[PDB]
């Protein structure tokens, strides 16, 4: 079926907790042997949110090349994606080498430090020019070269260095920072204003390497990001837009990550988001 009747459709019949969960009977499952040894637990935020072996990021590191972070390819789209975990206290250094190590321009982050009272994950940047960081276990520094603070999300420029080699590279921070503690946005508009902001800024495309994406657990927020991204681009790309069919290409984003979309009211987000961008990218 179509996207927005289709959508309609099951408003009407008020049967979005049954779509859902015949996605999650349906969606892959493959080992996560690595994520699991015991030398890894101080990786790992949630015990039950692990990256697969085969699509898992590793570290160019001959001790211990783990991180919770996996990259889903969109074959089609033409489009990659890194999801991560928010980094912790004693993985912020591990963070930054991938970023490193995998050329990516741009780092999108869609929870705030604290949430409903508890921390959601470290303080993993620096707040003031003069205070740059540095992370001795991997041999980087972080600096704040300037922020731009706006309603709905705030945008910094870092730059990273290797101190190996006193190379230095420009990395965007793109925070979106009005996601609601609880549930969903009312109106997929300010999310989508993100999306495209992070467009113009080039961390998508080609000649970068994959934007790294995260929130707390890097499958719920993330992973609407990325389906909203990659619905819009195929929708651009086909004969007949009307064909492109958000649950199927869910289904696939799911063969490089597990869990993407938590909860069924995520999901209605997603459909909302897709639909009303459709409208905007020509002109309705
Ligand atoms: O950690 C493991 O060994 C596994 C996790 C999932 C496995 C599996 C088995 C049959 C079909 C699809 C997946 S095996
Ligand atoms: O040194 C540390 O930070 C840690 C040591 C052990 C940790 C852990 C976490 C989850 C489950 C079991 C152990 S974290
Ligand atoms: O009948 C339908 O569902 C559609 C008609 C046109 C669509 C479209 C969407 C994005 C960009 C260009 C066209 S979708």
């Amino acid at each position: 079926m179509e996207m927005e009747k289709e959508f309609e459709q099951i408003d009407k019949s008020g049967s979005w907790a049954a779509i859902y969960q015949d996605i999650r009977h349906e969606a892959s499952d493959f080992p996560s042997r690595v994520a699991k040894l015991p030398k890894n637990k101080n990786r790992n935020r949630y015990r039950d949110v692990s990256p697969f072996d085969h699509s898992r990021i590793k570290l160019h590191q001959e001790d211990n090349d783990y991180i919770n972070a996996s990259l889903i390819k969109m074959e089609e789209a033409q489009r990659s994606y890194i999801l991560t975990q928010g980094p912790l206290p004693n993985t912020v250094g591990h963070f930054w080498e991938m970023v490193w190590e995998q050329k990516s321009r741009g780092v999108v982050m869609l929870n705030r430090v604290m949430e409903k009272g508890s921390l959601k994950c470290a303080q993993y940047w620096p707040q003031k020019e003069e205070k740059e960081m540095i992370f001795e276990d991997t041999n980087l520094k972080l600096t704040l070269i300037s922020e731009d603070i706006k309603s709905y999300y705030t945008v910094r420029q870092l730059e990273l260095e290797n101190l190996t080699t006193q190379e230095t590279r420009e990395i965007l921070h793109f925070h979106y920072t009005t996601w609601p503690d609880f549930g969903v946005p009312e109106s997929p508009a300010s999310f989508l204003n993100f999306l495209f902001k992070v467009r113009e800024s080039g961390s998508l495309s080609p000649e970068h390497g994959p934007v790294v994406v995260h929130c707390s657990a890097g499958i719920g927020r993330s992973g609407t990001f990325c389906l909203a991204d990659t619905c819009l681009l195929l929708m651009d790309k086909r004969k007949d837009p009307s064909s492109v069919d958000i649950k199927k290409v869910l289904l696939e984003m799911r063969k490089f990550r597990m869990g993407l979309i938590q909860t069924a009211d995520q999901l209605r987000f997603s459909y909302l988001a897709v639909i009303e961008g459709a409208k905007f990218i020509m002109g309705d």
